[PDB]
């Protein structure tokens, strides 16, 4: 195992040796992430982890008070709800640190030293094979707008309900604001009658039964676990883009053990844990060297190349989804084309 070790600066190493510790407050479900907390064990035995995997709202809230009261919270936070952990690097929150495992990060993944994706997850569209075959799911907004016209597919079409999910909200926002071939497919779904979910699983189990036989905007990582144990559930990549969003991490600047932070920080960027986390969690990699179907070079090869792939970025041009009239705008569409 020892040539793939992170790159560490061995004061840190001896920090984190000294403090022992490590909060993580985490969106990533903990039966995903284990192989991953095991791994970093494995390589800092001294460090006694916390996870608390806790909802994205959860996490932003208790961090929120926990500080404010002056209370120990967190030394690293790690969520999917990109403008919230944007909204907290950018206020305050964060410890700047130079990951050295994040040499090759793109600018547009990563807040400067203050924050880092971890992943890079695609907008996917699944479908129940008995009902579907993959020759005619389309891959493309056009496509799909023009499927669901069919009277067969009246009923069977889940899609994210962006007012009842901040994660659904990001990606349909992303979409409607990159392709203008979303508001034909927005308007689509209002006359197939799409039952809009707050959450994956809602959706996905109304896709097994077959009482739905397609759902648009939800990730290929929760996809290709679920497939994992359904060969019924079928993945097709747009073709004409695809919005991919990435979980953020980011130190606690009040961190009690920010060196460990640092060193798990470290350990998730690695190609070591970027590696373990497509491979065991089938959790969509940020880091372009990693070999597997859950990696930037899948996806490119799936969409048509790099330059189909609109990632959210890791960036605080994306707090305008926080804008009460830009928000406003999109809602106003949205609730027209799909009611
Ligand atoms: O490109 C680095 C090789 C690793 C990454 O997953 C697999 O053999
Ligand atoms: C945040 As979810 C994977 O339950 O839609
Ligand atoms: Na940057
Ligand atoms: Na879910």
């Amino acid at each position: 195992m020892q040539q793939s070790r992170p790159a560490s600066d061995p004061q840190v190493v001896e920090a984190a040796r000294k403090e022992g510790r490590l909060i993580i407050y985490s969106s990533t479900d903990q039966s995903s992430a284990q192989a991953l907390l095991d791994d970093f064990r494995k390589l800092y035995p001294f460090i006694q982890i916390e996870y608390n995997d806790l909802g994205t709202q959860a996490i932003y809230d208790r961090f929120v008070s926990e500080t404010a009261a002056g209370a120990s919270s967190a030394d690293l936070l790690w969520s999917s709800a990109m403008e919230l952990q944007v909204k907290l690097a950018s206020e305050g929150y964060a410890l700047p640190y130079d990951s050295p495992e994040a040499k090759n990060w793109p600018a547009n993944a990563r807040l400067g030293n203050l924050a880092y994706s971890t992943t890079l997850e695609p907008a996917v569209v699944v479908y129940n094979k008995r009902f579907l075959k993959p020759e005619e799911v389309p891959t493309t907004r056009e496509g799909l707008a023009r499927l669901l016209q069919e009277p067969r597919m009246r009923g069977r079409v889940a899609t994210w309900d962006p007012e009842r999910s901040a994660v659904g909200f990001t990606i349909l926002k992303a979409d409607y604001d990159r392709f203008p071939a979303f508001q034909e497919l927005a308007r689509a779904f209002g006359k197939a009658q799409a039952a809009l979910y707050s959450s994956t699983g809602a959706a996905f189990e109304k896709v097994i039964s077959g009482e739905h036989y397609l759902a648009y905007g939800f990730f290929g990582s929760a996809a290709l676990l679920r497939q994992r144990t359904v060969k019924d559930l079928g993945i097709a990549y747009l073709t004409d883009g695809t919005v991919a969003i990435q979980r953020v991490a980011f130190i606690n600047k009040r961190a009690a053990h920010p060196n460990a932070a640092k060193l798990f920080l470290d350990y998730l960027l690695s190609l070591r844990g970027q590696n373990l986390m497509a491979y065991t969690a089938l959790i969509f990699a940020r880091r372009e060297t990693v070999v597997g179907e859950a990696t930037p070079q899948a996806l490119y090869k799936a969409v048509g190349g790099k330059d189909k792939v609109y990632a959210i970025p890791v960036s605080t041009e994306i707090l305008k989804n926080l804008d009460p009239a830009e928000r406003m705008r999109f809602l106003t569409f949205w609730r027209q084309a799909v009611r």
